[PDB]
């Protein structure tokens, strides 16, 4: 396997979890602000290499998701793209670089990294700057939706399995608030989703950054969730 809850996951280990051939999320959880919460990237198979979309929260776990992949995948993680610029995203990109992964973000995930004392993926991910933008990347095709969790937010599509990873612009359905809006857009963020559900009809699972798996539910549920809160 079921998918790991928070309560399964001690601070500091990291579970892996199969999607599709080829394709996993990665599960960790962290302390912040003085909760636990469970939160997830992926892992998309690229010939013999690894494609890794977010770190695992903090350096500790990070290192932990290495060792897991190793151990479990048994290929080389050899290029990482953040999705967005909270720690939750980069933390642990330090650890990325040092074992000899390339690190990509857009160039605004990077100044709003550097701007917030985050760690900065090495390499700019240019092509996304607009709402509706996609290039591809490796295995994945990288979308910017627009404004929603965070001016920056990207999400992540594996073409070949026909999985959605939403990262934070994407709640789980167990999710009954929009959480840490501080960066986000609460007006754009609908519109946001609808550009992803018009982008990706096909998508035959959506993974939220934190939280279980669905179908396409997560996307309506994401909209009508953040609009509640607006209002
Ligand atoms: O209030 C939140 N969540 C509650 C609980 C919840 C339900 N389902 C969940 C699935 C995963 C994590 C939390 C949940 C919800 O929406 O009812 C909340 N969630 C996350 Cl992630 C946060 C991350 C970083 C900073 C603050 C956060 C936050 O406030
Ligand atoms: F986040
Ligand atoms: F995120
Ligand atoms: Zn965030
Ligand atoms: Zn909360």
């Amino acid at each position: 396997g079921e998918y790991p809850t928070v309560n399964e996951i001690p601070v500091g280990e990291v579970r892996l979890y199969q999607i599709a051939d080829g394709v996993w999320s990665h599960i960790a959880t962290q302390s912040f602000d003085g909760a636990v919460y469970p939160s997830n990237g992926l892992i998309v198979r690229d010939g013999d290499e690894l494609l890794l979309i977010d770190t695992a929260w903090g350096a500790k776990n990070t290192a932990a998701l290495l060792a897991e992949i190793e151990k479990q995948i048994g290929l080389p993680v050899t290029r990482a793209v953040s999705t967005h610029f909270h720690d939750d995203r980069v933390g642990g990109v330090d650890v990325l670089r040092k074992a000899g992964v390339a690190t990509y973000a857009s160039p605004s995930t990077r100044r709003l990294a550097e701007a917030e004392g985050n760690e900065i993926p090495t390499h700019s991910l240019e092509g996304l700057s607009s709402s509706g933008d996609a290039v591809r990347f490796g295995p994945v095709e990288l979308f910017y939706p627009g404004a929603a969790h965070s001016t920056d937010n990207l999400v992540v599509y594996v073409p070949s399995a026909n999985v959605l990873y939403g990262g934070c612009a994407v709640l789980a359905l167990s999710r009954t608030s929009a959480g840490n809006v501080a960066d986000a857009d609460l007006a754009e963020w609908p519109t946001s989703v609808e550009r992803i559900q018009k982008h990706y009809p096909e998508a035959e699972v959506v993974i939220p950054g934190h939280g279980l798996p669905g179908g396409l539910d997560l996307l309506q549920h994401t909209a009508n969730v953040v609009t509640a809160h607006k209002n």
